[PDB]
Parts: structure tokens; sequence; C-alpha cells
């Protein structure tokens, strides 16, 4: 799975984008926490749980905060540019075991 930043487009459906962040406070990153199969963000793997989001549109995400993030996601548009990059050993610290 590759490691550098990757550039998804997603087209917002009936139901939002979806996936589920996690994070918290500034700084801790904003990380896929859950794909919904079928959904506008399953696109034949192009998205990991795992993923950190750097960004969404013009809307840089690495040092946002959890609220900040989630207010972007939804402010996004129909058609949404996801750069993500997979990080599943920051990732873990958010996911219990």
């Amino acid at each position: 799975i590759p490691r550098e930043p990757r550039r998804i487009v997603i087209h917002r459906g009936s139901t939002g984008l979806g996936f589920n962040i996690v994070g918290g406070e500034g700084g801790e990153g904003i990380f896929i926490s859950f794909i919904l199969a079928g959904g506008p963000a399953d696109l034949s793997g192009e998205l990991r749980k795992g993923d950190q989001i750097l960004s969404v549109n013009g809307v840089d995400l690495r040092n946002a905060s959890h609220e900040q993030a989630a207010i972007a996601l939804k402010n996004a548009g129909q058609t949404v540019t996801i750069i993500a990059q997979y990080k599943p050993e920051e990732y873990s610290r958010f996911e219990a075991k």
C-alpha cells in the first residue's frame, strides 16, 4: 500500500461522504476510522481505514481538530477532493485494541 499522499475524489451521496473520522484537538491528525461499504468513499480500496486526511478541497486538515475537520468535510461540496496518506502506525493510537 503506497505510503505517499494520494488524491481521491468523492461524490457526496444522500448520506454524506461515507466515512467516519477520528482525531481530537488540533495536531493529533484526522484519520479515517471507518469506511461504509457501498458508500461514496468505497472506491475499490482508494481510501483506507488508517489514512490520515491531509486536506479536503482547499482546506488543510493536518493541524485541524476533530470539530474543525467535521465542519470542513460537511462544507466541502458535492465533489470532494481528499488528500489521504496511509499512516496506520499513527492511527493505531486512536483505535481500541
